[PDB]
This record gives C-alpha cells, sequence and structure tokens, in this order.
C-alpha cells in the first residue's frame, strides 16, 4: 500500500522523504506508505502519474485543468481546506499586492513589472490575465505575447522563457520549481519586496506568511477593481476573486485515490497543523508551500463523482478555455 508522491525538485524531495520516514513511524506496517519520486515541473508530474510512475501530486486548481485533458486525464481526489479546522475554506482570493505609495492602480498596470506565482495558476495567472486580455485594446490575444508586451518584463514561471523572454526578465529562465527563487505565491512576493516587480499575483494569505509584523506589511497594499487601494488586513473587499482549493490529482482509473485520502487523512492526524513539533506536513525549513501549501490546514476528500470539470465549476473551465484561445466578448 504505497502512494507514489511526485516531488518537483530538490527541497520537495527533501521534504517528500522526511515526510515518508515520519510517517513509517506513526503508521502500521501494513499500512499506506510514501515512496518519492521527483520530476523537474508539475507537468512532468502530471504525464508521471498518468503514465503510471507516480500516483499523487498537488495542483492550483488551475493546473487541474491541465491535468484533466487528455491523455493525461487525471482527477482532484482530494482538497486541501484553508481557514482553520473549525472553518474550513475550500477557495482563497487573488489579490494583487502592491508597496504603499507606489501610486498606480489597477487600471494603470500597462508598462509595469510583473511577479506571478505561475503560468496557469489561478492567483497568479488566470484571475489577473482573465480580467485583463479582453480589455486590451491590442489583439495580440495567444495570451503570452499579449502579457510580455503589455507589462515591461515579469516572471511567469513555468512560460517558455525561449519565445517570451520578456515573461522570464524577472526570473531568468521561468524556473518552473521552487529552486527559481520568485515561484509560487511566497516566490512571487519575494519579488515584489525585492523590487524586481511592481505587483504580485498572490493569494489573500501571502503577505501574512512572509510578514511576521503589521508594521512591515503597512507598507504594502491592494489594488481593487474599481482602481483604488486597500490595507492587506482587507482583501474580503479588495481581492480579484474567489478561487478553488489546490487539490491532490490522480489518474481517474486506478488511481489509488482511497489509498491517498488514507494516507494524507492519518497524515493529517499526525502532523496536521500544530500537532507535532517532528514533523509538519504544512510547513518545512525547507521552503514555502513544498508538497503542501503552508495556509492549509488539512484535506477534505472529493466526491467520488467529481471529475476535474465538476470540480472546477462551469465557470472557471469556461473562463479558463476562452483565456487559452482568447475568446473575448463580441469576437
Ligand atoms: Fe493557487
Amino acid at each position: 500500500k504505497t502512494v507514489r508522491w511526485c516531488a518537483v525538485s530538490e527541497h520537495e524531495a527533501t521534504k517528500c522523504q522526511s515526510f515518508r520516514d515520519h510517517m513509517k513511524s506513526v503508521i502500521p506496517s501494513d499500512g499506506p506508505s510514501v515512496a518519492c519520486v521527483k520530476k523537474a515541473s508539475y507537468l512532468d508530474c502530471i504525464r508521471a502519474i498518468a503514465a503510471n510512475e507516480a500516483d499523487a501530486v498537488t495542483l492550483d486548481a488551475g493546473l487541474v485543468y491541465d491535468a484533466y485533458l487528455a491523455p493525461n486525464n487525471l482527477k482532484p481526489v482530494v482538497a486541501e481546506f484553508y481557514g482553520s479546522k473549525e472553518d474550513p475554506q475550500t477557495f482563497y482570493y487573488a489579490v494583487a499586492v502592491v508597496k504603499k505609495d507606489s501610486g498606480f492602480q489597477m487600471n494603470q498596470l500597462r508598462g509595469k513589472k510583473s511577479c506571478h506565482t505561475g503560468l496557469g495558476r489561478s492567483a497568479g495567472w488566470n484571475i489577473p490575465i482573465g480580467l485583463l486580455y479582453c480589455d486590451l485594446p491590442e489583439p495580440r490575444k495567444p495570451l503570452e505575447k499579449a502579457v510580455a508586451n503589455f507589462f515591461s518584463g515579469s516572471c511567469a514561471p513555468c512560460a517558455d522563457g525561449t519565445d517570451f523572454p520578456q515573461l522570464c526578465q524577472l526570473c531568468p529562465g521561468c524556473g518552473c520549481s521552487t529552486l527559481n527563487q520568485y515561484f509560487g505565491y511566497s516566490g512571487a512576493f519575494k519579488c515584489l519586496k525585492d523590487g524586481a516587480g511592481d505587483v504580485a499575483f498572490v493569494k489573500h494569505s501571502t503577505i501574512f506568511e512572509n510578514l511576521a509584523n503589521k508594521a512591515d506589511r503597512d507598507n504594502y497594499e491592494l489594488l481593487c477593481l474599481d482602481n483604488t487601494r486597500k490595507p492587506v488586513d482587507e482583501y474580503k473587499d479588495c481581492h480579484l476573486a474567489q478561487v478553488p482549493s489546490e487539490t491532490v490529482v490522480a489518474r481517474s482509473m486506478g488511481g489509488k485515490e482511497d489509498l491517498i485520502w488514507e494516507l494524507l487523512n492519518q497524515a493529517q492526524e499526525h502532523f496536521g497543523k500544530d500537532k507535532s513539533k517532528e514533523f509538519q506536513l504544512f510547513s518545512s525549513p525547507h521552503g514555502k508551500d513544498l508538497l503542501f501549501k503552508d495556509s492549509a490546514h488539512g484535506f477534505l476528500k472529493v466526491p467520488p463523482r467529481m471529475d476535474a470539470k465538476m470540480y472546477l465549476g462551469y465557470e472557471y473551465v469556461t473562463a479558463i478555455r476562452n483565456l487559452r484561445e482568447g475568446t473575448c466578448p463580441e469576437a
């Protein structure tokens, strides 16, 4: 009863190893176990699982779309939840963080340098670019090029740096792993902090995860859709959108989902939020959001009938779909 977890590169690899070793000490020998398979990007993890080389990997809802597509055909099986065990949230808010006093508003993002969690991810890409692409007087709608031209240099992890070097200007190569310091929610944040980009498309918990003190966080703001700015504390009324939970995907058939649930259930039971000091499934000295998001507080089993589209919902799938085809209101 072994679940082959897909770690994306070194840090994740290291956490996966500790995840395997610590589970071995709390799970009876006849229980689920963790086998660590290391890959270079989430995409490879998707391909590996589809090829029956790995069994599970956690993906942002946006990337759940990709995993679904044939010949992958993966499905969401266990979702992460946030907030607290006492008030679980299977969603989060996409926010546009900026430094206080940088002056620009949402409508003045053109020519700025942007930091994205990753190409095709909910908060760092789908939401912001979605609300942006069609308003573009410019019909360079094959997205990447249009975005590369809209902003004056960015970091969009997993974007093809060869065709669009503009998209990797802030993080040369657009590394698609935590080895790239500007990867993910917190990487995109560092990109802003360091002053490499003017804005960071991340989530409502991101700043709180990186800045322990209100005084420092006070030097940042959120860009609201009505072209005004709000304090990072007020994301409820200043966020770009509410997006679905990141989730663990598996093969639609022979995915070992049940075994996956067990592993993760028992895992949260022993090393969930604030359970143990010897191991934390939701944090690591090796980095942020390795394997699972630090903001997650546990997991929820996805209903058996749910395929990726039912999970993402009609509007999001349609949006992602139009996004990738540049389908815009009118034509
Ligand atoms: Fe996300």
